[PDB]
């Protein structure tokens, strides 16, 4: 990777999120979204390092602060869609062509820290909240499918979550130091999703009933000793980080325990490796993977990038490379690889954007 360009957004506030559109069409340029201040902005990547500015959505509320974005597509038309959310606790579904807000969702109106789309169903949107809960939405029928909470759920802000390969289960994490597993392939949850698709408020009298899921299928506080701010599945394994200069690769149970045989009472975890780095000991820093999960990237609080090659026989054998530029000195909150892994974008606390090409 070589640094080919940079720019800075005019608001001078942190860029909290960046996402390439992995649903961009054949023959079209690569496009990414950034979120920070009260805005979302789209850019196109072009030759000779060009980062072409397109158009923003700016929230009507000057005090909104967007924290997260995620791409999907319209399941009927195929056109890409962009979901954004943050401090106001309002999910906005944005038409990226025109930057129009198509529709919006409110749960209880508390800050949303992350959004994720289901890997198999483009209508299923997961939000994680300052109010300690996760929420699963069906953005086709505009229904709240389930709330994941209760006293056995998270006890402080939820900071991150991720679906596994097939979207059968979710791992969440947050300020309570815990990582929690929630199965969504239970008979109850499969039925709830089916019912959400059958719901049309114009054709019935009932409100749509959301599931209240009050018991995770696994929980641990044994991986990290501070706020857990990023989690991703790697097959049946988990990658997660806190502010302790480490991404830990771990699994529930003992070494030979099948993820799908793990009981809610499971008291053990197995550590398969740990990727250490430097100067990333502030809260709220995300790592990202490429589409194929061959590579892992994380920025630190002084503008350095770490990239791990995961194409090795066991997690602890990952090969690290580092990327620095003398002008890039601000904290990198998130990175995003293009779908083909040819471009890596980093976004920063000073509203700067850095493009690395290979
Ligand atoms: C808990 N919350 C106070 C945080 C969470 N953070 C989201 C976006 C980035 C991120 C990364 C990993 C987990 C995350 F949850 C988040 C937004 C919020 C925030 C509000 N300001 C004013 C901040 C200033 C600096 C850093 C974070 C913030």
């Amino acid at each position: 990777f070589k640094c080919v360009n940079s720019l800075k957004e005019d608001h001078n506030q942190p860029l909290f999120g960046v996402q390439f559109n992995w649903h961009s069409k054949e023959g079209d340029p690569l496009v990414f979204a950034t979120v920070g201040s009260n805005r979302v902005t789209l850019y196109e990547c072009h030759s000779q390092g060009e980062i072409r500015l397109l158009q923003s959505y700016v929230d009507a509320d000057a005090d909104e602060n967007f924290y997260t974005c995620a791409w999907t597509y319209d399941s009927n038309t195929s056109h890409p869609l962009l979901a954004v959310a943050g401090s106001r606790g309002i999910i906005r579904i944005i038409n990226p062509i025109t930057m129009q807000c198509i529709k919006h969702y409110v749960g209880h109106g508390n800050a949303i820290n992350e959004l994720k789309f289901h890997p198999r169903d483009p209508n299923l949107l997961l939000s994680v909240s300052k109010d300690h809960a996760l929420r699963l939405w069906n953005i086709q029928t505009d229904t709240l499918v389930a709330i994941f909470g209760g006293v056995e759920g998270h006890r402080d802000e939820v900071l991150s979550a991720d679906y596994d390969l097939l979207g059968e289960k979710i791992m969440s994490c947050g300020m309570d130091h815990s990582l929690k597993l929630w199965r969504i392939n239970s008979k109850r949850m499969m039925n709830a999703i089916k019912e959400s698709y059958d719901y049309n408020p114009n054709k019935t009298n009932r409100p749509f009933i959301s599931q209240k899921i009050h018991f995770p299928d696994f929980s641990t506080r044994d991986i990290h000793r501070n706020y857990v701010d990023c989690v991703r599945w790697l097959g049946d394994l988990i990658l997660s980080k806190s502010c302790e200069n480490a991404i830990v690769c771990w699994k529930p149970g003992k070494m030979e325990d099948d993820i799908d045989k793990i009981k809610p009472s499971e008291s053990n975890v197995t550590i398969l490796g740990r990727f250490d780095y430097s100067q990333c000991d502030i809260w709220y820093m995300r790592f990202s993977m490429d589409f194929w999960q061959k590579m892992l990237a994380l920025g630190n609080q002084v503008g350095k990038l770490y990239v791990w090659d995961l194409e090795v026989e066991d997690p602890h054998k990952a090969k690290c490379t580092t990327l620095t530029h003398h002008k890039c000195g601000a904290a990198i909150r998130q990175t995003s690889f293009s779908r083909d892994s040819s471009i890596l974008i980093a976004v920063c606390d000073d509203a700067s954007i850095w493009r690395w090409d290979r």
